[PDB]
């Protein structure tokens, strides 16, 4: 079998979602041929020469797995999209682009964080089209770490206030993308983050159904979707 999370946000603040994360590799992880982190693993990264004691610790118990021969893939997210070859080495991961099609039990299948999918949040639209261009990554590993950690502090009252102020289908996926990028990708089944709805969305591409798996964030509960060659679930279970 083969689990997928996203979006835990994982910080030294929250160490309810640490200790669940920590349970839930120890508990379902080690058992599993493979473990996907599809985005926002972390609550924030400011690239991989700012990582803390508290990161480190998350790479170490990564690496515990990997070593067990789980296979470990993380996938950036809005957060965590600095991260870099460092850390997945020191994790014993593979850094995995967005957007990726795997083969699952014979099936491509698209892996992507969700925010892409986006598209009528404009105002997000610009800053990402921002934050991912090779300049601003440029001038941006080039700011002290203590001046990322201000501009990151920065990024994230913004977003706080202005995702407030926002319509639930602004920042929720665009459907008619969600084909779009299905079938450019030539696949049946899309599992994405991002949008904080666990959910599982039938749709029809071109007269053919598939599927759309939303996996759900870490911030009341946990949730994993596992699938193995006779069928899936997502279930949630108690942060600790
Ligand atoms: C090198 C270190 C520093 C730089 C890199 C740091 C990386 C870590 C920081 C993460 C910031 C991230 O939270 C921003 C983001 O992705 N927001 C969108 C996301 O909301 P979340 O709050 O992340 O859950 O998902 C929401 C739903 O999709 C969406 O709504 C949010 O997007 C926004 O709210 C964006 C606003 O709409 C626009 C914000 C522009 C802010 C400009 C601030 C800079 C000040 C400029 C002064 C001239």
């Amino acid at each position: 079998s083969v689990l997928f999370i996203s979006d835990l946000h994982l910080e030294a603040e929250r160490p309810d979602i640490t200790r669940a994360f920590l349970s839930f590799l120890d508990e379902r992880a080690r058992r599993a041929e493979a473990l996907y982190i599809l985005g926002d693993f972390f609550e924030a990264w400011i690239g991989d020469d700012g990582m803390d004691a508290f990161q480190r610790s998350i790479a170490q118990s990564l690496r515990q797995v990997a070593d067990g021969g789980t296979r470990i893939y993380l996938m950036h997210g809005n957060r965590d999209f600095l991260i870099g070859k460092a850390f997945c080495r020191e994790a014993g991961c593979t850094l995995l682009p967005d957007p990726s099609v795997i083969d699952l039990y014979g099936e491509p299948v698209l892996l992507m964080h969700g925010d892409s999918l986006c598209t009528r949040d404009e105002a997000y639209m610009r800053l990402r089209r921002w934050l991912r261009n090779p300049l601003t990554l440029w001038v941006l590993r080039h700011l002290p770490l203590a001046t990322r950690h201000k501009l990151a502090r920065k990024l994230r009252k913004e977003s706080r206030a202005q995702t407030r102020m926002k319509a639930v289908d602004i920042i929720d996926v665009t459907p008619e993308e969600v084909p779009r990028v299905m079938r450019g990708h030539g696949v049946r089944t899309l599992i994405h983050g991002h949008t904080h709805r666990p959910a599982e969305h039938p749709l029809d591409i071109d007269g053919q159904p598939a599927r759309r798996i939303v996996l759900g964030d870490w911030d009341r509960q946990g949730w994993a979707l596992e699938i193995d060659a006779n069928g899936h679930r997502q279930a949630p279970f108690p942060l600790l």
